[PDB]
């Protein structure tokens, strides 16, 4: 078993909704990036390219590259996730936390995991996702943008 | 296994002192919270819920329901645990990191390991905690709050 | 099998280069410390000590102790790796995320897993390093310093 540990963040920017774990928040401002900037599932990847060893996000799907532009970033999760299977690893679990003030990311949660579990291929028993804000503090908490931080267990 | 994060930030109020994995420790100013606002419990219990995929202390013990008013978060951690042991796991380990300028947090960690270890009903072996400043740089940096992650092993 | 986390911070200070992860990388300012603040290792370190339940790298290295000024952080890392190679554990493998906005980390980072992977005396397959910005948000985005976390998994 591997272990692994993902983060990103994204600057909010222009009119709402985001995207988060996959689900289609709707919230007044929206998220700035090359991809659809999907904090949560960026996160996860990374956590989940850690631990297969293989890097991160970055090194396999580029801002540069135009054709990531838009990219609906469940796809670069399951390709991240398909090259390491490939390199023989299975799931072991994910654990996601999302640290943004807002919006309520709660409601969002079970179709987020619905989401995640398919991609990876798992039962939503081995992709749990929760948030939590910074108290008005940060970045986070004066509304500039969104963090979120993923860990996760291959085998 | 199942690995698990958590992490939580509280801003500075009032008069000290104020509580960290347990401990009373005296500062000038305090921390404003629904509960008793331990960081490193709170940081403890969601990483401890997240391995055992039940989601986070704020489904379980809302800021809303008076009763977690002033509540003592050890409790919160005890019950978050039994519900865990219930769904069949069992502590593999957990690692704490306070991040806050001030107060020192480590004269403090043994009595934490303590109280941690009692309540997850484990060996102080299992329950590791440790300290860190963000170099007077970001909001704990300054001195506006205190942070803390925390990961956790179960079985 | 045992998890463990850790976190560290510099604030960016004189003339560069920097030290990350054992690679001195050129950039305009550099870090500010008593060792040679290389953040990628104390990350690292710590993580490694929390598994092994040691604590971290500040009860066994102080900033007081001056032996430990300009002190090469691959030292600090080699010796928390033998004590906890005592304590009877090995290297399932580690995880390091440098959250910087600059210099670019990418290009050194093989060096890195080098450097990372002698020290721990494992294959680089057991070592993965990754960079990532906040996106111009936090000191971190501001430029005003460097932070990185890391996992890490015992046996
Ligand atoms: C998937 C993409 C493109 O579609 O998504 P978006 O960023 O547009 O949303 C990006 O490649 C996802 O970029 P991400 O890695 O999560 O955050 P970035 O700040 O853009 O980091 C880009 C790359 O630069 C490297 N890097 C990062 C920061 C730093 N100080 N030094 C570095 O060398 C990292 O290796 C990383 O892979
Ligand atoms: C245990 C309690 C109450 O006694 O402690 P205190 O906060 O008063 O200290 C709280 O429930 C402990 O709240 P905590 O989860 O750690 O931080 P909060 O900022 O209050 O998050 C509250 C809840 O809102 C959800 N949430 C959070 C942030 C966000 N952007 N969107 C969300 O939907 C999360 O699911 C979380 O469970
Ligand atoms: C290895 C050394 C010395 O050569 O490196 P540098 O900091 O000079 O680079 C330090 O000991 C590496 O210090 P580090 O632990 O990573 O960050 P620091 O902010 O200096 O934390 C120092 C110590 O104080 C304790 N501490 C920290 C913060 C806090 N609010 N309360 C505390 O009690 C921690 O137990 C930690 O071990």
């Amino acid at each position: 078993m591997r272990i692994g540990h993902g983060f990103d963040v994204h600057a909010f920017g222009g009119e709402g909704p985001i995207i988060i774990g996959g689900v289609r928040i709707p919230y007044e401002k929206g998220l700035l990036a090359h991809s659809d900037g999907d904090v949560a599932l960026h996160a996860l990847t990374d956590a989940l390219l850690g631990a297969a060893a293989l890097g991160d996000i970055g090194k396999l799907f580029p801002d540069t590259d135009p054709a990531f532009k838009g990219a609906d970033s469940r796809e670069l999760l399951r390709e991240a996730w398909r090259r390491i299977q490939a390199k023989g690893y299975t799931l072991g679990n994910v654990d996601v936390t999302i640290i943004a003030q807002a919006p309520k990311m709660l409601p969002h949660i079970p179709q987020m995991r619905v989401f995640i579990a398919e991609d990876l291929g798992c039962h939503m028993d081995d992709v749990n996702v929760k948030a939590t804000t910074t108290e008005k503090l940060g970045f986070t908490g004066r509304g500039e943008g969104i963090a979120c931080e993923a860990v996760a267990l291959l085998i």
